[PDB]
């Protein structure tokens, strides 16, 4: 209901997590478990690509469409660019209807 | 320099003409040529048909572009459309050149 495809098998949940490095420990033995540990973070890099099927439009409509455009007038900033302190900003919301079709 | 694709070899000229067809003449020989005929006209069909080759637009820029569309608003006609009395009629020119490339 908030838009999208329906799916009973879904992407799968990617999980991930740093592993405990523990700080040193008592020199005698004790058996309660182990609540210090060394602080640590990581970084690194992601990939994603994703194949989308494309249904072509068949159309004997004389006149023109509407199109999504861009303003053609002057402005302070570009649509869809950073600014002056690098913030990246997205204007308006964009839907996907605009070819028509036959009821 | 009205625009266009200028070639040494245009396209052929097509001339079409109504062959005359004498009315009677009379029954003595004179050899003047003939000015009186019987009046025609002639309908028909023509087809034409053109290849055209395309160039893809191969761009990286990120933002979107500038698209001809048609005004969302409404309207007592449909542009590029009959009217009432079945006239048709084109509202304004339409050029070429939406996409951009690099200078
Ligand atoms: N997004 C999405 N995901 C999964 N199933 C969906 C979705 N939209 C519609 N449906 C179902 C609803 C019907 O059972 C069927 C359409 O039947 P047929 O006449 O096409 O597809
Ligand atoms: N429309 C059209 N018809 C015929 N010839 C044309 C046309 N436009 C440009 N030219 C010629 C002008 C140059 O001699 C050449 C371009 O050289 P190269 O560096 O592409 O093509």
């Amino acid at each position: 209901l908030m838009g999208g495809f329906g799916l009973k098998h879904p992407p799968p949940q990617i999980l991930i997590k740093n592993t405990p490095v523990p700080a040193d420990p008592r020199s005698t033995f004790n058996g309660d478990k182990l609540n210090s540990f060394i602080t640590q973070y990581s970084t690194g890099q992601v990939s994603v690509e994703i194949e989308w099927e494309l249904q072509k439009e068949n159309s004997k409509r004389w006149n023109p469409e509407i199109q999504y455009t861009s303003n053609y007038y002057k402005s302070t900033s570009v649509d869809f660019a950073v600014n002056t302190e690098g913030v990246y900003s997205e204007p308006r919301p964009i839907g996907t209807r605009y070819l028509t079709r036959n009821l």
